[PDB]
């Protein structure tokens, strides 16, 4: 295994690289990204899946400025998988030794099982739920993975795609009833239901940002944004018969444009027959799946229990040092248990608070002024494996407003009914602050008891600056605070 | 060390720094505090012997401020003490209570040493190496003149916010600062405000303007137009000034701080006051830090832009071919675009820190470069030069809008039309860059940028249409 992994993924539509730099044991992160449109099927699918020329060598070129990207970054293993296009097609065999020959790259061609395996064993580690079934749209297939509590269970591939259903279909000007009729027989192939899904591909990716922009959400990142799929389902299954021109203005790329349609149509019959109710867009696919497939060395590729990489990268590039950040965490623990009679709140919200706990001060590496909302911006931007945007949204919060009054018009706070309510957000921010104040000096054996509506910390020192400053906090409710 | 903590003691509060050194020059401020003992308190009427209960609040807050360096693991600590303790007849009591404490050794410096560290800090780390820096203290206020990075003279002045608020809190006060501020042997047109009293006017006067920015450090503040309001200041109640924004611990001394500065102003000339963030605490860590080289940077070394890249940019290599071609393209496109070889500076540096943001999220990562610049390129820049570096790497393969606050932060800021050029130009660069590719070349004939290669450039030119041109202009590919 190396410090430096290059994956490249030679799909219907595009190929893309991803770079992933361990940072620890089970630490990473993706280092550098980019795609290019060759669409290596275009022409294929009339021609019984026999590659065309042109397209191939667009391929060839893209992929040769690929293998040098990965060695500008050093990389000591690079690894090569191709898709339905190309395990599909007659001349398979000439177009991968006409990659090797120019590129130097050895590609693995995959079936469609171990295609949906790699896009599940990703899911089942970056998410923030471990239970649903991804739905990966491809150029020319699209894979299910049913996943029990971060283990795979049933597989699936189905040769529809978006590039093989516009150009049998929506080229040859067939009716979109035709489409829609061929497509529904292949998905009446899964057996499996679920209530989560976890949204894999460009297609996916491209539903959710128009989705985000109609709705005017406050948040950019795609990783982790859950989708009401019952209340967006119309609105998917209307995009399959707009125009171009409207597509646009819904703020579709142009390099999407002909492609999100029959995307859109695929995605509306499948969500429809797993039952979805919480689809999950997923900003992580094959590339992580064949990534995690050679970092984690045992049978099933899964993260021991507790550990999350997107967190531990995180405190590797910018909290090297943790015995602070540990700390204020405790005491945040021991402060939310004490205070739990006048605030009582859920015990779930402890999953942010503590985390809160951690990263507070993370923002110092960029500046000292400012610096929780520093910390609020890395949280709200760089979290991403394993939280939604909710989590997100909380954790940076309640650093963001550590010793401050949460506005009422915040839109975060606002991202969705789910959120918790000002005076829950309050009430964490605030544990958070006294927690700080409590842990800049050398501070050992703190206890704190609720006596009425009194807060009392104990301490053997004297704790003269958390004294003083004690009136700059901004306290839920009423409360009084005292020193023993 | 890799960590220093300074400390200084002085008249109103003690206040903390602790330093990171990222390298040779490199440095950021990772943390700081302070507490406002007040160990003067009381001590004028008793012939400056520092009072027992004040001297009790040092020692605590000391002793914590000790726990907060160890807690950082530094490995050099440097604790100063200014006129309140300098003028007791029991600073000995005081300092060896201290060591007897926590183990801090106190250094009195005195009012010259003062003002030398001060002119230090100020002569390294603003946008102007040349002026007088004014450092208004509760007990005192000190004046360095630097030239070009140097220090030329140094005064310490025996008037402070204490002593004037105590006497007087206009005619009258105003007459006693004068007799004191005349013994000012300079003048020049430009003034580094230093010290909390000063920072408090200046955000006062930020605020009353709106500005877009939000530090204090560097901004600038024009001596002859708001010396009107700088001299009302003194007069208002403590209502209005809370309005003001004026913070709760320092409604003593911002009356008797504004008559101080008010005086001095007039008195050197000044035409131009640059708010500083910085002071004794970043001059005695630069003394140590400089001590091989005279106390000032050697030419092209800012500690933020090194400090920014030993952060967030260990490689190079990538950054330094960018930048590279940002400008060998700005210098291929200059008969088109006609701007001034000045933005060159800007250009260099925004090509250098475009993919900074990368080690944050690759998703954005232009938007967390600009984030990056905006908050930590800081020493040594002028709020218009950050603004612009940061609005290039933000724009990059963008259409910069009409209405952008930033770019708006001022009307020396350059045109749309400019700041088009130069993110369209970045851009193009990291375009080209973005491969393995070996020499590039441009030429120019009418509107059409002919690039010549030996590469294919697949890459590069499938990207083309992403590009947003400032003007109609043909690119092709020799």
């Amino acid at each position: 295994s190396a410090k430096i992994t290059t994956v490249i993924d030679i799909g219907s539509n595009s190929v893309r690289l991803a770079v992933f730099k361990k940072t620890s044991q089970f630490g990473f992160y993706l280092l550098f990204e980019t795609k290019s449109k060759v669409r290596i099927s275009e022409g294929c699918y009339a021609f019984n899946g026999i590659l065309q020329e042109i397209p191939m060598q667009r391929a060839v070129k893209a992929l040769s400025e690929f293998k040098e990207i990965a060695l500008k970054y050093k990389s000591k293993k690079i690894l090569c998988v191709a898709t339905s296009a190309v395990r599909d097609a007659p001349n398979r065999l000439e177009f991968v030794a006409r990659v090797k020959k120019a590129c130097g790259l050895q590609i693995k061609i995959i079936d469609g099982q171990k295609e949906a395996l790699y896009g599940g064993i990703a899911c089942a580690n970056l998410l923030h739920k471990n239970s649903g079934i991804t739905i990966d749209i491809g150029g020319g297939s699209t894979e299910c993975a049913l996943i029990e509590k971060g283990k795979i269970k049933d597989l699936i591939s189905l040769d529809v795609g978006t590039i093989r259903i516009k150009e049998m279909f929506l080229d040859k000007d067939l009716d979109v009833k035709l489409a829609k009729a061929f497509i529904q027989k292949e998905v009446s192939k899964l057996p499996f239901k679920h209530k989560n899904a976890f949204g894999v591909g460009g297609t996916i990716r491209a539903l959710s940002k128009v989705l985000m922009k109609r709705f005017d959400y406050p948040i950019d990142s795609l990783h982790g944004y859950e989708i009401d799929a019952h209340k967006n389902l119309a609105f998917i299954e209307k995009i399959v018969m707009l125009k171009e021109d409207q597509l646009r203005l819904l703020g579709v790329n142009e390099e999407r444009l002909d492609s999100i349609r029959s995307g859109a149509l695929i995605l509306s019959v499948v969500l429809e027959h797993l039952k979805t109710s919480l689809m999950i867009t997923s900003g992580v696919g094959v590339r992580e799946g064949v990534f995690l497939s050679d970092l984690l060395r045992n049978h099933y590729h899964k993260f021991p229990p507790n550990i999350n990489p997107s967190l531990i990268s995180l405190k590797d590039r910018f909290l090297p040092h943790e015995k602070h950040s540990q700390k204020v965490k405790k005491e945040c623990v021991k402060l939310f248990e004490a205070l739990s009679p006048l605030h009582k709140i859920d015990e779930k919200y402890l999953f942010h608070l503590k985390i809160a706990g951690e990263l507070a001060s993370m923002g110092k590496i960029l500046s000292v002024y400012l610096a929780h909302k520093h910390s609020a911006y890395f949280i709200l931007n760089a979290l991403s494996y394993g939280f939604s945007h909710q989590d997100r949204a909380i954790i940076c919060l309640l650093a963001q407003f550590s010793h401050k009054k949460i506005p009422k018009d915040n839109a975060i706070a606002h991202m969705s009914a789910m959120m918790p309510s000002l005076l829950t957000l309050q009430w964490l921010s605030f544990i958070l602050s006294l927690a700080e104040n409590l842990c800049l000096t050398d501070s050992h054996h703190l206890k704190y008891t609720l006596e009425k509506n009194k807060l009392v910390i104990h301490s053997n020192d004297a704790l003269y600056l958390a004294k003083e400053m004690l009136p700059k906090l901004v306290k839920p409710i009423p409360l009084t605070i005292e020193f023993a």
